[PDB]
């Protein structure tokens, strides 16, 4: 069992014959002697030296009297012959920047994954993710301070739950030194950032999300090698972890254990339910373009998780059309369960950006997503990458005056939530923030203060979209099966009306129709598959969302009148810049 190196390396409480303390391990094959320097030592590297094992390269020692809560470090003389005070690379807890000293804590008890949390991860479940940067979601008013893990527990959790999300997704909670990396430049892979409290506080947070029936996804960064505070480079005077631009040595067997351990750790000692790997492209590129050993790392890691912690899943963002990212290793490979649908994000946003008068020439931007839908298990993501650095907010991409911007954005969420593939939405998007995301400030919650306005409208819509999406299997059962989606009207470019059906395993279908110009369509007849009585269950133009409240205003019965190659049809009102969903009424 060499998969969980965190259960042996680093600081672990133990008792050597009646006397208790903590036994330290590391791993610096070369090094040149290493001692342990903590609060128990008066910080003196002459009192405690460590005995090196030759085969494993691990220096070890059992200090009695040294207890949980005490800072410590490693004083080593490196291959070159230099004085170094290194941070434990298996630090489960670190100190407030500035800026290193590891802390003596052990391992959290350990979380058995529940059946219901496993069910929530499956390809047939509704999965709607709220993506959040913990340092910019909310702040206290007086002082602009972070909310702690426990405060986030009282506030972020009840909020995402009420908004009807199934998953919470966190930007990296890796200890990281600069708020500006957003957590993507780590220096302590096994310690939750101290920014928001203790590691037990982080754990309580996760327990609370679960108690509310949310799954939790963690951004995992085994692909960004540490580059700050000399935290991991030339560990023992040699290129222990990196290579001869700093990039992990996924080939060396102990580096691999390190990274795979890290995954098993989050999932097993915190109960994390899934992990997301960013920038997969820059892990596998730069023997062909490909970095063969990096590809193997991911295949392997996925296999190991699939075997060790089945029920947990992995997702990936990969920026080139690398085949089979979310397909099994015996074949394509990589072996992720889910892939970010970046192509969709770009196509649909480019579509929404157009002056509606020009949408008739870019219809392919909305239809195209179906052609490659069954090549990958997709998540439709409106993530943090899309609302920084001059890209604008999602709202601000929309054309026209304010009332047309909101309407476009409503119609789009309508479409997004009905279109095959899971859902991801970055905080602030749900209430249509105007400004870009600022990791250095709270979101613009002041937009929701005072009388009911257009921002509340969207927030209500997103909630109703989640709850409605979760209620009806057709919207979510068969994302990844051709049977789950079928065009009713794919070729109305000249009016920019698009209509499809979603379908569950039992063959029940929901009709989804979108009108992407501001011209209301009345008596719009299209062919259908299940004749009978149809009723709106969702309408982005409802006054409940500050729409004009146009629509069908009741049950509508189909006619036996051929249309679009079908024998029966519906003749509906399609509100301007809106999408609606209809269900069939039992008789
Ligand atoms: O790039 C490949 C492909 O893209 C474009 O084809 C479009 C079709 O013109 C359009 O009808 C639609 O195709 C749909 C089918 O009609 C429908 O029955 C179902 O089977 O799948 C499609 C749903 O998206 O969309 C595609 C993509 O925009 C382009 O115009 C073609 O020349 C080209 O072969
Ligand atoms: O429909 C896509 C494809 O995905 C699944 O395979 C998963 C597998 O469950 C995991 O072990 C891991 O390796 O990810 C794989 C995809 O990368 C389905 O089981 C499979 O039937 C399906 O073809
Ligand atoms: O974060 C909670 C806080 O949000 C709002 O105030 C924000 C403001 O909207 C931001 O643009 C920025 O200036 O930070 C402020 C808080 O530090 C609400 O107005 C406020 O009531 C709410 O508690």
């Amino acid at each position: 069992t060499h998969l969980r190196p965190y259960e042996t390396l680093g600081a672990h409480a133990d008792t050597m014959d009646g006397v208790t303390g903590t036994r330290f391990s590391v791993w610096a094959p070369n090094a040149r002697r290493v001692s342990v320097v903590g609060q128990f030592n008066y910080w003196d590297g002459r009192r405690h030296p460590m005995r090196l094992r030759k085969e494993s390269g691990i220096w070890e020692l059992f200090i009695p009297g040294a207890h949980n809560g005490q800072l410590y470090k490693y004083e080593m003389i490196d291959a070159n012959g230099n004085l170094r005070l290194k941070s434990d690379p298996y630090a489960f807890e670190a100190q407030m920047r500035p800026e290193t000293a590891s802390l003596i804590c052990g391992l959290p008890e350990k979380v058995v994954q529940t059946e219901e949390r496993k069910k929530a991860n499956q390809f047939d479940a509704p999965i709607s993710i709220y993506e959040v940067h913990l340092g910019s979601w909310r702040r206290h008013t007086d002082n602009n301070f972070w909310l702690s893990y426990r405060e986030l527990a009282d506030q972020l959790v009840p909020y995402a739950k009420w908004m009807g999300f199934t998953h919470l997704e966190l930007l990296p909670i890796n200890e990281h030194p600069f708020d500006g990396s957003w957590g993507y430049q780590p220096t302590g892979l096994y310690a939750p950032t101290r920014r928001f409290g203790t590691r037990d506080d982080f754990r309580y947070f996760i327990d609370a999300a679960h108690a509310a029936g949310l799954n939790v996804i963690l951004d995992w960064v085994p692909g960004h090698f540490p580059t700050d505070d000399f935290a991991l480079a030339e560990f023992d005077g040699t290129n222990l972890y990196e290579h001869s631009t700093l990039i992990y040595n996924y080939g060396r067997r102990e580096v691999s254990n390190f990274l795979v351990g890290n995954a098993l750790y989050w999932i097993e000692r915190f109960g994390i339910d899934a992990l997301r790997v960013d920038a997969v492209a820059s892990m596998i590129y730069r023997g062909g373009r490909e970095n063969l050993e990096a590809i193997e790392f991911l295949r392997n890691t996925n296999r190991i998780l699939g075997e060790q912690v089945s029920g947990a899943v992995t997702m990936a963002e990969e920026s080139t059309d690398f085949p089979g990212v979310s397909r099994p290793q015996d074949m394509g490979g990589l072996g992720f369960w889910y892939k970010w649908n970046l192509g969709w994000m770009h196509d649909t946003l480019d579509y929404m950006k157009l002056d509606p008068v020009y949408r008739q020439y870019h219809h392919d931007k909305l239809t195209f997503g179906i052609l490659y839908n069954y090549t990958e298990n997709f998540v439709l993501p409106l993530s943090h990458d899309e609302v920084v650095h001059g890209k604008k907010s999602i709202l601000d991409r929309m054309p026209g005056d304010a009332w047309q911007k909101f309407a476009n954005l409503r119609a789009y969420y309508g479409w997004m939530w009905a279109f095959p593939g899971k859902k991801l939405l970055f905080m602030g998007n749900e209430f249509a923030q105007g400004r870009e995301w600022n990791h250095d400030a709270s979101l613009d919650w002041h937009l929701l203060e005072g009388g009911d306005n257009w921002h509340h409208g969207v927030q209500r819509l997103v909630r109703d979209l989640n709850l409605t999406y979760r209620h009806h299997k057709a919207m979510h059962e068969l994302d990844f099966d051709p049977y789950g989606f079928e065009w009713l009207v794919v070729d109305d470019k000249e009016r920019s009306v698009l209509i499809f059906v979603r379908r569950d395993k039992e063959g029940n279908e929901i009709i989804v129709a979108s009108n992407f110009t501001p011209v209301p369509r009345h008596d719009y007849r299209f062919g259908i598959n299940q004749p009978g009585k149809w009723r709106e269950i969702l309408n982005t133009d409802s006054m409940h969302y500050h729409g004009s409240n146009a629509g069908n205003g009741g049950t509508v019965h189909s006619d036996e009148i051929a249309s679009h190659g079908r024998q029966h049809s519906l003749s509906l009102t399609l509100p301007p810049l809106a999408t609606i969903w209809l269900v069939r009424e039992a008789e």
